[PDB]
């Protein structure tokens, strides 16, 4: 049976560990409320004392979910247990549920609100598998599931980028940047077949990971160190005449081999430009056709290219990654700055002999033989990102420790039936409804063990590196307080880094 | 399971080609409601300087659904794919859904309105697809099925022309005028079988087209200019005596090749009449028996046929059909003007000679060996209209580029259930309701490729003959500007015509 | 009569409205933050990125913009020069000698220079000015890419891009004109096989 | 729409400059395409979703 | 039957469009004349004012046929058709006949 | 026609940097190093790096 007083789901929740494979469950309450008046719009985002930075984008009448992060499907203990236990592990399934669902219509009579119940309205679901239009999450959004269970989440409206915004509009008439606007492309998401639910059906998806593994693994030496110092060498080395000092041709020492792999690529030449309301960034990614007017900085045609470091060891804090742990954060309250985690490929040099001293070059493009390892990720990180369609590409390691994927997790988009109502003459107005629901995830990780010779103990997480904060600051990190008001980890060793703890030989 | 909490379809939408076959998916939510107080009424239209005319209809308590255009079948991309790679198309299929219903109480307190649900309330749905009623569409009706998929659908009142009313009325007691007004037939939707819904029914609708082709096709050169210059013709040709010319018979040249064909009909000899507000053609068609009173002009007892031109080039722009893009379009503000496909069958004119010059005949009647191409159609023609029944007709070729059909889709009529509420003495006091819904329809279109032996490149519909447009004039035709506002299309060739890309060879 | 199966990669005729840096949604705020250094007077700050300036986990493509051709028309003419040139070797000319010039450097950079750009003739009587067809933007958002390295007060133009992690571009568009394969020369290592002239190397 | 390769982005040439390109003049010589645009470059056609 | 007075072959041309592929058909009349007076020599070319660039060649007594570039095998028309209708292409097989030689 | 642009280019290699310092340290043109940061190092970098 199903119908207006049966529910057509439960609440999952928890995680189940093996040693092949972890699955985490969990369910969240959401709230879908009318975006946009109903309609698409195309808005200029033209910001002051930005750096001539702007935007143009198209704001649609649909809001999404958004499953990208760690936190949302891993709780601080399952976080702990997987980064101790796992040498390695990797999303493998991904079942997404969308059910128990309420709309309800809202009564303005005044300065009190009331609610109702509309049983024959209806929502809008749609996922988009195929990436046929654009898409809708980015990585490190704040757009992202809930971390605890019981918070209620709210979807944020879907809008995208059309066009580079100096390059579309045409100033003095400029012939080039009027064909580029000819052909800014237009996307309605009615363009597609989509379910329409009311309360009491429900919906189900399914995506299957195709992905790389996740490696947690500190390296307790570089690859260049990995010899025996006490046998000796048959290479030879010859030092040039500096100065008053004689040339010489001469066994190398047993102590000192040379290797053959070299420090991973990065760029630490460059630096921040501008006022906090441009886009400030060390390397700016450009493109700007032949012919444009384009009359502002580069920040205007062109996207910041953050952090430039790759594997090198940040100089400054320009080049580190650092967020915000709330939505409320601001200045160095509340922000966490990544920390190097001690492995061995993780931080990073070139020197470059003058024959008198070494000095640092600061850019380390890529070059043969180069060895490093992927960003360390914490709990707070993004899972995935997408990777563009293009024809040609180097090797993809996004510096912030996402996976790149051609086809990630599909986007599900929701959105409320637009109800009209009657008018004398005909006008755009709706009945004013919301809908509240309760939305499942269940992923499926594949894990692996490890196992080691090493004699001696090696560095885990532990609760005892957290701190205590709060409204009485009795209570500690990732619990509540008297209010109710989660405590937050306030460094980067409390978010629980990967390729810290489990070691390997090279 | 059916019932008020489950829906009873979803949202289609999208093309899909193929080598044979074309199918368009539209949906829209549309609104239904109380219509001329639920009762038959036959109202005088009598408009001041109109120049006498006047019209006598009958409105009924019903709206119908029109899907006739093909703005509201194809987008701007898909309209493209379609004359830009094929060179004939027809509708096959016809298939319309209506589902996911909605009645709703409009409940006045004041300047507030609110509004519930009546779960038992009904709508009722007709379809006349045998034509047994008189028709609801027109060709050019602002009537149509919406072209963006996310606009609410507002249908409109039914009604029908009983009588020429000129005809009808009945002044210094005529008797022939008597007896039209006797014969004024009286048609009720009442009178036949239909579907009255529920929240959680809902009804289909199928069709099956039977048509002729709609060729887009471009002649590169008339049919008179098929012939090889360089081969001399054995006909001879003998020119009078003009004045002092001596007469003379010769050979004909043979860059000059006498041809078999002629140029097809149209009438430019007329010239448009009156006042704006009369029915203003330069060609009439009345209907006028012996005897009646017939007091007013010409315009009264009969109908304006425009376009006259037929395939010959329009003198003047009273002879070209122009619409307007928006119902708000007034004056030259929003107005598309027709202008030539520069297909080589599409502007056509005879010349007399009169001994010394030719001369432009502007009467083309229908003569043996005539030959033209059907009016080009862009994506904002109507796709069909009704062929009135008679005993005999000649080539039916609506100037309006349309199909004329014996049997067109049939009109699906919807109307609200009246629900009567009690009074102390009976008396016409009814419940407010309106019903709002999803329809959909999903035309199979047959289509055919081009192939050609030609060598160089053809014309194509390209975005950069595409205008800016909106609040900025940043934005392109066939987007929205910052308000949500959809920039129309200014000029002809920005709706894509038929007729003016793929070559033929005669 | 001669067959050949060949097997090759697809040439795509795509074009990309916008970059791969600019997708995302601008008005969704981002739990990134940004360090901005003390500059002379202007205070340090540490503050939240904005929403429409997210930053881009993709870069620019490679390409050598830094060269000048050099010499009288008659030489080998281009702004790199690739030699071998063994050790002991006499090698009295100049490097155009021992060298063959590479061209186009350009890659997915947009040209600074008509240098830096693959022009033809369309007939061999096709001389000077006279006759010659010169690659223009496709004004796909692959095809014209710049490095801007900022200075902590304006950014400026780096023109020598190598290859490095990340990089995404499209492939030169081609026209009817060009030549459809090349030969990939036989070597024990090489790089991503992308010649700059839009052929399918083999 | 997008944009799509169209003859009327084509020149005219030839002998006495009414042929257009892509056709054979008076004088049988073939009309070549000035610009690079008349050679119909791949990737300024169809677009695609990154 | 096969000899001096039966032709061996027959103009091939056109192109053919579908979903999934294409086929170009093209057919060349071509001259082959001594090349090198029967004989290989190996010269050097030695230009003035070219920067000091030089080349030593071998110079064969042959010829050779070229099919690579677009223009050869697509007419305008093709050409046109196939970067409006269709997304990437690539070659498959190729297939070469020389015949009706005098 | 004897010069004709070339699509193929020089392979990978660093020549800009000189060895240093005496036989007895490790002397390499390029260093490479790992120096996590608050490490105190007061070598030079042969210490923390490898030829």
């Amino acid at each position: 049976g199903s119908g207006v007083g049966i529910s057509t789901g439960g609440w999952v929740g928890g995680s189940y560990f093996t040693d092949s494979y972890v699955i985490t469950k969990n369910t969240r309450q959401f709230l879908v409320k009318i975006q946009n008046d109903h309609k698409y719009r195309t808005e200029n985002i033209i910001p002051s004392n930005a750096g001539g930075k702007s935007q143009r984008c198209v704001s649609t009448p649909w809001s999404y979910f958004n499953f990208n992060q760690y936190s949302s499907h891993f709780s601080p203990q399952d976080w702990q247990r997987l980064t101790n236990e796992y040498k390695r592990f990797k999303p493998r399934k991904m079942h997404v549920k969308i059910y128990n669902l309420q709309i309800k219509q809202i009564l303005s009579n005044g300065a009190d609100t009331t609610y109702n119940n509309d049983l024959t309205a209806g929502v809008h679901i749609f996922c988009d598998g195929e990436h046929a239009y654009p898409n809708a999450t980015h990585p490190w959004d704040e757009d992202v599931m809930p971390e605890l269970p019981y918070e209620t989440w709210y979807l944020f409206q879907y809008g995208y980028i059309p066009v580079i915004h100096e390059l579309a509009e045409m100033e003095d008439a400029n012939a080039v940047e009027k064909a580029i606007a000819l052909q800014i492309p237009f996307f309605m998401l009615e363009n597609s077949d989509h379910e329409v639910l009311r309360t009491g059906e429900s919906t189900e998806f399914t995506f299957d990971f195709d992905c790389e593994w996740i490696n947690n693994e500190r390296a307790y030496i570089p690859p260049g160190l990995m010899f025996n110092p006490k046998v000796p060498t048959r290479r030879a080395q010859y030092i040039r005449q500096h100065g008053n000092t004689a040339s010489s041709n001469t066994r190398i020492q047993p102590y000192a081999k040379p290797t053959s792999w070299m420090t991973g690529p990065g760029l630490l030449s460059a630096q921040r430009v501008g006022p906090a309301g441009s886009d400030t960034a060390s390397w700016m990614v450009v493109v700007n056709p032949d012919g444009t007017a384009v009359n502002s900085g580069m920040a205007g045609v062109g996207s910041g290219f953050d952090p430039p470091s790759g594997s090198l060891r940040p100089t400054d804090l320009e080049y580190k990654i650092q967020w915000y742990q709330t939505p409320e954060g601001t200045n160095s309250d509340g922000n966490i700055i990544s920390n190097p985690p001690l492995s061995m490929l993780r931080d990073q040099a070139l020197y470059r002999g003058n024959q008198t001293t070494y000095n640092l070059c600061s850019d380390v493009w890529m070059f043969p033989n180069q060895i490093w390892d992927r960003y360390p990720i914490t709990r707070e990180n993004p899972i995935w990102c997408k990777k563009p369609r293009s024809d040609k590409n180097t090797i993809i390691d996004p510096f912030d420790g996402t996976l790149a994927m051609d086809h990630p997790p599909g986007t599900i988009f929701i959105k409320m039936a637009k109800i009209p109502v009657p008018s004398n003459n005909n006008a755009d107005s709706y009945l004013n409804i919301y809908c509240t629901g309760q939305v499942s995830c269940e992923i499926v990780w594949e894990v692996e063990r490890y196992a080691t010779k090493n004699w001696r103990p090696e560095r885990r997480h532990t609760a005892l590196g957290l701190g205590i904060g709060g409204e009485e600051n009795i209570n500690p990190t990732y619990h509540v307080d008297k209010n109710g008001k989660y405590i937050q980890p306030t460094t980067w060793d409390m978010c629980y880094p990967i390729k810290t703890n489990i070691n390997k030989v090279l």
